[PDB]
């Protein structure tokens, strides 16, 4: 039997608003330090990591592993009928072939109760090849949000250049160039920009994809972008408290 | 002649809103006892039916029993062009074929008016039976539309079970099942149950989400249900009359 | 080498959203009075004429004339890239083809910077003759915005009615027909230079394309006369106006 409750409903309705799209199917990997899932995107090219540990839930109690064959696009329309203070209890037994949600209302004079059918799924889990990088930039969600919407209507393809005063976001294509600088700052708040430097690194990037990984912007105030040279790109969120989504992408190569 | 004179014209745009695309063509009954409308959607499922007594508007005054037939998507694309908090005067002269809206701002700088044509309607009154009901459920309105709206992505109809601790609705559909409880309270916000005897209907949703339109008339709702009988799902529009919406059960 | 620095950088931002959808190619006046656009529509039914004086901009050099041909549509997905608060700084060179536009936040540590290309335009620069007018009338923006909006589903021609007491707007279609009447005078204040009585007729899809510039003004100026075209003039404040002539019917 599994069965985690989770107070901040809302950290779940978020999870799948940002993947749905990117990801038609995947495995969720239950154990007892938490729900997992890795999966590249319907095209094959970004990865995606998902990690709730178990310490981060009210309740938590898996007794044998779990791998939930889950089409998201499905599970999103069933968190739409959470409110977003809502708690949520996830729920399952090993031979029935659903999930179950429980949503509880904050009055507490409301209790939803939802069936999720799952499927049969032929996932991999593929090695993440645990790194220290290069470059790790620490910045506002908005902001990366707002720099990648901006550029991709100058291009289809950012260059991300990072040094220790600063990063800067560049982009070409048939009305022009662009060009976005941010530095380093603070003693002010948290709309702080904050570099960890140990070579200069430029990369290329697709800005279609980065656009597709920012739908996680509302969880997490800040994100953190590392890199290095041939190797991939971490667009990484904390779920504060609990975990992280992290979207990998390669960058082009000439 | 007619003429009357509404203080909160937002009651007369709100009812268009609920209205203009379950109806595109219906015939206003006007009389000394108020404004009233009994129609059936384009396509033949659900009654609505609008009450609104001469009492609750600030001037009335109607010497004969007009039946004017009016195109609502028409209407409500007047009813846009006043304001929210301006003050609206329908009137009809004599045999004029045309229905008067005028507009005057709570500052009252600016003032509008309108003259809408009417069109000719085939008048059939269903006067449904004035029935008492197994179970009258009363609850907030925002609420009733939540669960309806959300339903929706799980399936097509809606199971609405009626018990005296709470009502319970249900769906099914491809990608699983839901099942959603409102339990009974101890003023605005409570849920109350006059359950004479236990109840279990299945309705349209696509129908459910026109009525729900009608929700910014109302802080809350009365669903009335039977077995084999229409649902009656009503917003008062308080003191001052009501708006039924009318839908029978599933085969 | 010309270098102009805008500390309310959100005009230029309105500017082109006033402009983009109405004229998809223009050309833009560079001298030492200022930035002046002037330009007819896509379909040559209506001109709009720009100013905007060297000495609203906080910083200003134009050491010669210049001619950009700009495609606004391009220029308005750049300014896009700028945030309300921004200092805009249009530069251009001796003689590149391209116009370079700088974004700096007003504080905290971001500069974009841009480089627009630019087109080769031979336009004919139509002089505008000094009128004087028979009506003249000053309302909210925002309310002749509603009327237009409101009036578009009534009918396709609008009918302004220029009295001493008032100013009365109209429209007839299948549907029906409806009047606007405003009268004279606060914030929201209707007032009305009245020489000779005035009604002209207007193509309201025109209307409803000149109050996108509602944004840079509070208040709005309408000024008729018969026979010759009518006048919105939105100030944009300190600096200088956007200005739409629009010929009537009949």
């Amino acid at each position: 039997m599994f069965e985690a409750r989770l107070v901040q409903g809302s950290i779940l309705k978020k999870v799948l608003e940002a993947l749905k799209d990117l990801i038609n199917e995947a495995c969720w990997d239950i154990s007892s330090s938490g729900v997992n899932l890795q999966s590249m995107d319907s095209s094959h090219v970004s990865l995606v990591q998902l990690t709730l540990r178990s310490e981060g839930f009210d309740t938590y109690r898996c007794d044998r592993n779990l791998a939930m064959g889950v089409n998201l696009t499905s599970m999103s329309k069933i968190l739409k009928c959470a409110g977003n203070e809502d708690i949520i209890t996830l729920r399952a037994e090993d031979n029935a072939d659903t999930l179950a949600l429980v949503f509880e209302a904050p009055n507490q004079e409301k209790v939803s109760d939802y069936e999720m059918k799952l499927m049969d799924l032929d996932v991999e889990q593929l090695g993440i090849p645990e790194q220290e990088y290069s470059c790790v930039v620490k910045m506002p969600s908005g902001e990366f949000a707002r720099i990648c919407r901006d550029l991709s209507h100058i291009g289809d393809a950012v260059v991300i250049s990072c040094a220790k005063d600063g990063v800067k976001f560049s982009a070409s294509g048939e009305l022009g160039n662009g060009n976005i600088k941010l530095s380093q700052t603070s003693n002010k708040e948290e709309e702080a920009v904050t570099i960890e430097m140990n070579e200069p690194v430029q990369l290329t990037f697709a800005l279609r994809y980065l656009n597709f990984f920012t739908k996680a912007t509302p969880l997490s105030s800040t994100v953190t972008l590392s890199m290095s040279a041939d190797v991939p790109l971490v667009v990484e969120y904390k779920i504060a408290d609990m975990g992280h989504l992290k979207y990998y992408l390669a960058p082009k190569i000439e």
